[PDB]
């Protein structure tokens, strides 16, 4: 048995990682999706403040990543991406996290250039009439407090389950004793009812909200409200035919409604572009489906389905004026629509179990995408040449992967070619203020980026030693890249890019009591078009861990070691961030213990950043002038932080 703290997650299958978000993690997460991914090699995070980060996988940011909650997409609605998809996910509420690296599946939606990420809950198994609870409390160094409850009752015909959480922390501060603006607070509550006529069938209905706020150190506005809210329906039938093994059907709805201002969690900077009190409200309405059979016969297994998704965006803003200090809030004016996306697709994956030690797997996807611009005007107002204009395109995507187990050792090998085309997301067509040269606006001329990438690596699942390693090389056509000029404007452009990199990790049981493990993660990119390096690539990262287990208790030690990043393109990046200066390298150290008091109650505790290191991570965003930041100094990471946690389960 013997508990412990999660310092890093290894690659289990080829290209794939799974982990239980419900165990405690050593640099302890700001109960946000991004942070729960820091503990997986190859993920870096852009820091905005105390929480609500924007995750980066293998140097690839944003819509290059598929973040699926229970099966559905959940898109936020800041034009500057304050609410990333992950911003709405308290992972402790979910039951199983899973990541598939590269363009090596087509089951879970379109344009997964960089990888898919699947937050899930297993449906209850009951039988007798009964119940189960499990909960956790966390108390941490900066006013940090976290309640999480998950419970369910049911019998062998149906179940009911509620899950929720409440989390907050005050403004943390760093290694120089600077309070950094970074307060946050989050809660979520979701219910699920499920019907199991017999063990062959299952229908489940689900619903919930959350809210949250967050001061944003590197931004002119803060987030007063991130109202999330979701409906969901899913059907599952097993063993219909003898060649037909299961059929999955799924509908989902996800509403986001965010308010941002410069007066509800700060005051307006008098020397700023917004000395006025401003607020702006935005929302995103997302609707979607998925329907998919999985056939198994002879030596094969084929899953085939379709999916569609519509999503719509609206915004509205406040108004403060000349002679009087009368401020009309953005709830007084009507919503304005600016953008609708639809997407239908069809997909199939065939895997052949050749022999005992060989797996060949192919998959293809055909997607139709389309987008209508509803901005009659542009922000005090200009005319939008693209009003009510539509675009569309058809994007095929697919892959192949060969996997081979070895003669006389517990080794697998695998190589994969993947093609993935991908339509521009809301922030590629609307958030840029300029398009490519000679274009009217980014909406009209921004091409779908198409990446082609090779993936290889290996598993070693021995006894004392467990190692893994995966690499990649690829080229990206029409990569979409923001470029910055001095207000301060952006320009989106298509450019061509080479990318390579990889990650590896090992884990060695020394004695029955002493375990250790390490991990390295590298990424590297090039703008083949201007002959520059690609911007916003995380530098080389290395994590070392020692661990001692002895009956019911566990002691832990962790070194994170980060190289400098010297390949940077200045005044270029994505929608949220640009590059400017080269990263300094650093090292942070941490300890942890955990102790199992009884079956039902375990305790954990950790110090993060023992030696109170002043540092910032390269991708972190530039702090706000009015908040006491110099020109281009980036948001710093926390200093010494203590935390302790208790998990119950009955
Ligand atoms: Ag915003
Ligand atoms: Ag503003």
């Amino acid at each position: 048995l013997a508990p412990s703290v999660v310092t890093g997650v290894a690659q289990s299958s080829p290209l794939t990682i799974v982990t239980n978000p419900k165990e405690p993690r050593q640099p302890v997460p700001a109960s946000d999706g991004a942070d729960y991914l820091k503990t997986i090699p190859g993920f870096a995070v852009i820091r905005n403040g105390g929480s609500n980060g924007d995750p980066v996988l293998r140097g690839m940011f944003g819509s290059r990543l598929n973040i699926l909650t229970n099966g559905g997409m959940m898109l936020g609605a800041c034009p500057n991406r304050m609410d990333a998809p992950t911003s709405y996910i308290s992972p402790e509420t979910y039951d199983k996290l899973t990541v598939i690296k590269g363009p090596q599946t087509v089951l879970w939606g379109p344009g997964a250039s960089a990888g898919t990420i699947l937050f899930e809950r297993e449906p209850e198994r009951f039988g007798e009439l009964g119940s189960r609870v499990n909960a956790s409390l966390l108390a941490g160094s900066n006013g940090r407090f976290d309640k999480v409850l998950d419970a369910a009752a049911g019998n062998r015909l149906g179940y009911l389950r509620f899950t929720g959480n409440h989390a907050q922390s005050d403004d943390y501060e760093d290694g120089a004793g600077n309070t950094v603006p970074s307060r946050w607070k989050k809660w979520n509550g979701d219910v699920a009812v499920g019907w199991t006529p017999d063990e062959d069938t299952l229908i489940e209905l689900t619903a919930g909200k959350g809210d949250g706020e967050a001061r944003y150190a590197g931004r002119g506005m803060d987030g007063s409200q991130f109202k999330r809210e979701s409906l969901g329906l899913r059907f599952v039938k097993s063993n219909v035919s003898d060649v037909l093994e299961k059929v999955e059907a799924q509908v989902y709805y996800n509403y986001a409604d965010a308010i941002m201002d410069n007066f509800r969690l700060r005051t307006p900077d008098p020397s700023s572009m917004m000395p006025m009190p401003m607020a702006s409200q935005v929302d995103r309405r997302t609707l979607g489906g998925r329907l998919a059979a999985t056939w198994r016969w002879d030596d094969f297994k084929l899953v085939t389905g379709v999916d569609a998704m519509r999503n719509e965006h609206r915004a509205r803003g406040s108004k403060y004026d000349m002679m009087t200090d009368y401020y009309t809030d953005a709830d007084q004016f009507p919503w304005s629509k600016d953008a609708v996306f639809h997407n239908y697709g069809a997909f199939g994956e065939l895997t052949w179990f050749a022999a005992e030690r060989d797996r060949l797997i192919g998959g293809l996807r055909l997607d139709r995408a389309s987008v209508k611009d509803y901005r009659q005007t542009l922000k005090h107002a200009m005319a939008n040449p693209t009003a009510n204009d539509t675009r569309a395109d058809t994007l095929p995507s697919g892959f192949v992967r060969y996997e081979h187990d070895l003669a006389d050792s517990p080794t697998t090998l695998y190589a994969g070619l993947g093609h993935a085309e991908r339509f521009p997301d809301y922030w590629e067509l609307f958030s840029p203020k300029r398009g490519p040269n000679g274009s009217v606006n980014a909406f009209d001329k921004i091409k779908p980026e198409k990446t082609t990438q090779l993936d290889f690596g290996l598993q070693y699942n021995g006894d004392k030693l467990q190692a893994w390693a995966s690499g990649y090389v690829g080229v990206v056509q029409d990569f979409i890249l923001f470029s910055y000029r001095e207000g301060s404007s952006t320009q989106a452009t298509n450019v061509d890019a080479r990318i390579m990199g990889g990650e590896l990790g090992a884990s060695y049981q020394l004695t029955g009591n002493w375990k250790t493990d390490a991990s390295l993660a590298y990424a590297w990119g090039k703008n083949s078009s201007d002959d520059r390096a690609l911007p916003q690539i995380p530098p080389l990262e290395a994590r070392f861990g020692l661990t001692y287990e002895e009956g019911d208790w566990s002691a832990g030690s962790l070194w994170r070691v980060v190289a400098p990043q010297n390949r940077i393109a200045r005044d270029q990046g994505n929608v949220v961030g640009k590059d400017f200066d080269k990263s300094a390298g650093f090292g942070v150290f941490s300890l942890n213990g955990a102790y199992r008091v009884t079956r039902n109650v375990k305790l954990s505790a950790g110090v993060d950043n023992l030696f109170d290191k002043d540092y910032t991570e390269h991708l972190n965003k530039a702090g706000d002038a009015g908040f006491g930041f110099s020109a281009n100094e980036t948001v710093p990471e926390p200093g010494r932080t203590f935390w302790t946690k208790v998990d119950f389960s009955f």
